[PDB]
């Protein structure tokens, strides 16, 4: 319903190099294991600053509050960590 | 962020039989052909009676106003129909 197409053009506004990935229950295909229905990672070093991190976090869940969508706001190093725990994810394109 | 669970008990309160399935960007890998984010398709011969389809969609939507979700409120041979159409769907377990 166009909030994907949103939340991408809002994060490239703030931060041009941030990758976005999907995951959660739709894309994992767990449905009954209490999954956020989508999971959205927005990574970059720029969130190395908790500044930012918290600026952006701020403007993408005003913009998306009470929704299916699961923010994480995250450095490189973040995302390698938080991969581990991750069955499947796709690079939002 | 568990809205997936809030249709699943909305649409069981209201129509004891009915699918659901999901399909759209997430699902179905297009992302980039406009495809809604979800798209969910509630299928039941119950909804043969427009009054019934009238009464649950506006129940739905009211409940999930502005959201990712594209709601479909179809009969079994409209299900059928739709998915000539679909590349990939997941029922709704």
């Amino acid at each position: 319903a166009g909030h994907m197409k949103e939340i991408k053009e809002i994060t490239k506004k703030d931060v041009q190099d941030a990758e976005i990935y999907l995951y959660g229950s739709v894309v994992e295909g767990d449905y009954s294991i209490g999954l956020s229905d989508i999971d959205v990672a927005i990574v970059s070093d720029v969130f190395e600053d908790r500044n930012r991190k918290l600026e952006f976090f701020g403007k993408i869940t005003k913009k998306f509050f009470d929704s299916p969508f699961e923010f994480h706001i995250l450095t490189k190093k973040e995302w390698k960590m938080s991969k581990r725990f991750i069955r499947k994810y796709r690079r939002l394109d």
